[PDB]
């Protein structure tokens, strides 16, 4: 069993810029990160936690509003003072409008997408799933971009020759299920350059024996490294089914910009939120 | 104290399954297991008789030389009230469903047919029904109401008196940026106040009380779903497969909405889950 989040503790001198460093839902992860020297922090927030900031690896910047906290963190990224951007205790939209303004140095021509990496007890290696939380109803062009982002992440974190599976509910291509047509078009686009399969139901992507019993013997069968979800509801449900029912550990980040961005859910566990920080450190290095 | 749908002591009955296309071990293996625990009786419409099956008093073999003849034979058995459950065997699904779906043939009403699965998940505290994971591809409001109606019927029939139903999506608020959320709201508004239906809800809030509270959802139904209504077939199917392959769930599934329950198992489900589907259909006749 190969695991992404292993017993070898991650540590770095990369700087996280935290937009809205307030509330324990935000600070709890920063505290855990500091225990293992995971990185350094620029905390833009309204009410300084003096015990937290008494750390050489922490700098506090007083910001009175959500907008000010977002602007501060974004300019730290623009100025190359920060390596990773973290959304704190502010609305996502407040941070995102700054992220998408090209002058701030984060956005390129590339689509942004969410991606997550899972250590699932009952799977034999790490599994990347995208997009579980950002792109709502991607069609062919967007799914191509989502796959490009996943390929880039795969190389950055050391997964060589990743096997990619475009998920659907069936393998037969039919106009009656347009996600199958889109899947086929993504395969047609990459087909000749990398290992991409689909449309595949989940069983075929992650169980070699399930694939055999469907008459599929492709060497990629049951060995997916990356699943590309057909729509956000599927990605989100798959993500959460792994966390709540399969006991998976998971880190997630928004990718496609010049720096990784962390946007955690309100109810993510401390452990999974730390996993997200660890993923982003591995995406910079 | 966890509750499980699939009982420790094998389910038993004298109900009759009509099997359309009783050929090939992928089909026959489930029948062998059912006979082993005396789950029911069988009318086997097929091409090549297996004497190991037919030597059983609970089995009757009917020779049918084509897939069409097998489908029509099994259907007539149901229509004539000789069979309580219809099972698609070694024939194309479309071959059976073409006949099933013609009001003319007497197996359906105006009600939409849907697939539903019931899961015993080790890390969940009670049975969980999910629909539709395999039949309805892109149901909109009207179809989702029908799918929810079918799910309520199943829940009541199996002893869940006030099932908590969650219209599943990726967020908890209605937004025109995600149509499944608008449809969710419409489905909820359709049902009477005596029905415990809520949505849109993401999976975490549907099945984890702690996750719901952390998101400031203090509803009594949050975290305690008995039924999830999938927003589209890809979400339903992926959830079904995730539970089976990653969470070790036992699952039985059936097509409901017609005058009798229908078994349509995939070519790659395990013998144990295929047997679970027979067991569910016996509970839906009872
Ligand atoms: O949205 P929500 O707050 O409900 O997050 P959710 O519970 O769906 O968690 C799913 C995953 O998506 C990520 N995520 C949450 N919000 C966002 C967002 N606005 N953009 C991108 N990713 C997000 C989380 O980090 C989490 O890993
Ligand atoms: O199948 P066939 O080859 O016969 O084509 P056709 O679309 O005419 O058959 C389907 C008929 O049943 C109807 N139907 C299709 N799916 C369903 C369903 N899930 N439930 C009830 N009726 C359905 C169609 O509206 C149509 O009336």
């Amino acid at each position: 069993k190969s695991r992404f989040f292993s017993d070898v503790a991650e540590t770095s001198s990369f700087v996280f810029a935290v937009a809205g460093a307030d509330d324990e839902v935000v600070l709890e992860t920063i505290r855990l990160a500091l225990k293992q020297k995971l990185g350094k922090f620029l905390l833009f927030g309204k009410k300084e936690d003096k015990t937290l900031t008494a750390n050489e690896s922490v700098t506090w910047i007083q910001t009175d509003t959500a907008e000010a906290a977002a602007q501060g963190a974004i300019l730290a990224v623009k100025n190359k003072e920060a390596d990773i951007l973290v959304k704190g205790f502010i609305p996502t939209a407040t941070l995102m409008h700054h992220v998408l303004k090209k002058e701030n140095g984060l956005r390129t021509d590339q689509l942004l997408s969410q991606i997550a990496i899972f250590d699932i007890p009952t799977y034999h290696k790490p599994l990347l799933i995208t997009d579980c939380a950002m792109n709502v109803a991607p069609k062919t062009k967007e799914k191509i971009a989502i796959t490009e982002n996943a390929l880039a992440v795969a190389h950055q974190i050391g997964i060589t020759n990743p096997k990619i599976a475009l998920l659907s509910a069936v393998e037969e291509v039919t106009a009656k299920m347009p996600s199958t047509l889109e899947a086929q078009e993504v395969v047609q686009h990459f087909g000749n350059q990398i290992s991409v399969s689909g449309p595949l139901a989940l069983d075929v992507a992650i169980s070699k024996e399930a694939a055999l019993h469907k008459g599929i013997t492709d060497s990629s069968a049951g060995e997916a490294d990356i699943l590309i979800a057909p729509n956000i509801e599927t990605g989100n449900a798959l993500y959460k089914s792994l966390v709540y029912f399969a006991g998976a550990k998971v880190g997630s980040a928004v990718v496609g910009a010049k720096v990784p961005i962390v946007i955690s859910s309100r109810n993510d566990s401390p452990e999974n939120k730390l996993a997200s920080f660890i993923l982003t450190v591995r995406l910079v290095e």
